């Protein structure tokens, strides 16, 4: 499985609809092309997507997608963000290697 990145509202709603559908948790990676942390995060979200693959693993970048960031109120990067079914389930902000690997071995299980 591969990480999706998301360049439009349309290519947005496509994705988080098409998951919704299928009832599976969606992983958005907030990011952007100027921070540092960012970088080092690219490696561990997208070996994370490929061992997850029952999980939709997004990128949506700040600059790009304004409306997308300003709806979840990002402003720290990056910002990992845990949705299922409409519902924001959990958030990790920064390059926390640790933390974001077991929020997505917790919330990518059968509930």
């Amino acid at each position: 499985a591969e990480v999706i990145s998301v360049h439009s509202l349309e290519q947005w709603t496509m994705q988080i609809e098409e998951a919704n559908t299928a009832k599976k948790l969606v992983v958005i990676d907030f990011t952007a092309s100027w921070c540092g942390p960012c970088r080092i995060m690219a490696p561990v979200f997208a070996d994370l997507a490929k061992k997850f693959p029952n999980a939709v693993f997004l990128k949506v970048d700040v600059d790009e997608l304004k409306p997308i960031a300003e709806q979840f109120s990002v402003e720290a990067m990056p910002t990992f963000l845990f949705m299922k079914e409409g519902d924001v389930k959990d958030r990790v902000v920064g390059a926390i290697k640790e933390e974001l690997t077991a929020k997505v071995g917790l919330h990518a299980a059968a509930q």
